[PDB]
């Protein structure tokens, strides 16, 4: 029933970063090249687009994206949310109907969202996101509060498939929300500790203890090669890729 | 101590890039590689210092394309988000590590300076230094600030030595004009065939290009309503649109 695409597996400064010489930042494998971290879910003639990254647009022209349904964000940190300048051509009435191109966001996100852009027709909408499930053209979307360092925010959980980024640490009543899986994303940065993400191990833990069908690895970075690191995993786990596709089933009313 | 300068079009495109996301027109749809198009900036190379003209959303791409390890300074005509909303890519290359110790210096004129400590409070590795009429002294070269008019709004653009680079206006002062004579090297904005209120068209870009005599003339800030060899090839002599990864050699006094 429902498609979700990778539009970027990268960290924050994505992978090359500038300026860096190591292996990974010149590697030959494509996989090792990373866009900053979005993903889209496709079901039933509709488009819903998870975080805006500052590599947007050119995320959008290379899966050929022509018009977004709805838009939801994990948080306001910049490369979560600095594409949303670049949105705006598809927010034009000749692309919307129409009509709306809507914003989910919590409090603290919106406010963040409110301040970096409002100073510098395009319609979008703010609509705000509480604890109980997002409804959007059938599907529910649950909210799944994540701990990333200190600041709470979320991942999302529709249908069998759920996408949890930037976190240190899941609490318990989360972790028993993510339990029956096909698809599950997990936040895994690097080996070395880094206080508002997770290490490679620690996310294979809660991989071990989630039991997703299959699980994938997303906010990587220069320290974790493509290859070397996914011929270590086991069997049901991967590092994600950019332009990776994936195929679920959600529940439509 | 006459030396030589590179520069290099990082981007020679309008806000939302050439192609535009959503439009199937036959520049969106063109498979020739100039007109594919990232937000507008250069880079100007000199006695084995990098200087960088504005930080476009695509900056990361724009670095990583051209290997930049290094930036010695970076220096705004404007704080319109096409031309500022690089600066969060422009953070691995402000750590000591690479600078060498010290901060990267931003120029800025007043407004422009409000927009980014605003807009970037998160950031405020990168130190800013106020851009009046006066030259920019960078290391050893004079970037001269010209006052250009962006629809209502008085924003500049910059000459060094032979060469001088002019984006998003849509008139130039008189006094501004005579600043720009005898150059080798001259880049003007040039949006689209219509007139628009911030900007200039390729028919009077071709008339400022045809009073300041510069020896060849480029024209940036190019929307999709400009093929690339379909425009180039009806040009007057000396006279075309940039296009991305364009190097030109010019002269450089110290
Ligand atoms: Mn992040
Ligand atoms: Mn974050
Ligand atoms: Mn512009
Ligand atoms: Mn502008
Ligand atoms: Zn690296
Ligand atoms: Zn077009």
């Amino acid at each position: 029933r429902a498609t979700l695409t990778v539009l970027g597996s990268g960290t924050s400064m994505g992978v090359p970063t500038i300026g860096c010489d190591c292996a990974v930042c010149s590697s030959s494998d494509p996989h090792d090249r990373r866009l900053r971290p979005s993903v889209m879910v496709q079901y039933d003639g509709k488009l819903v687009l998870i975080d805006t990254t500052p590599d947007f647009r050119e995320q959008a022209l290379r899966e050929g994206i022509k018009k977004i349904d709805a838009i939801v964000y994990t948080h306001g940190h910049a490369d979560h949310i600095l594409g949303l300048d670049d949105v705006r051509p598809l927010s034009f009435p000749r692309i919307t109907g129409g009509a709306r191109v809507p914003l989910y966001a919590n409090e603290k996100t919106e406010r963040v969202l409110k301040h970096v852009f409002k100073y510098i027709i395009a319609q979008v909408e703010m609509h705000r996101v509480h604890h109980e499930a997002i409804e959007l053209f059938g599907a529910k979307f649950i909210p799944v509060p994540v701990i990333h360092g200190e600041t709470e925010i979320y991942g999302y959980r529709f249908g069998s498939a759920a996408y949890l980024t930037d976190f240190s640490s899941i609490p318990d009543a989360s972790m028993e929300m993510l339990r029956g899986l096909d698809i599950l994303f997990l936040d895994a940065l690097r080996h070395k500790p880094h206080p508002t993400h997770s290490t490679l191990d620690n996310s294979v833990s809660i991989a071990e203890k989630l039991k997703a069908k299959h699980t994938y690895f997303t906010h990587i970075s220069h320290d974790l090669p493509h290859e070397e690191t996914n011929r270590q995993l086991p069997a049901g786990i991967q590092l994600a890729h950019d332009g990776l596709k994936l195929e679920f089933e959600l529940c439509l009313e």
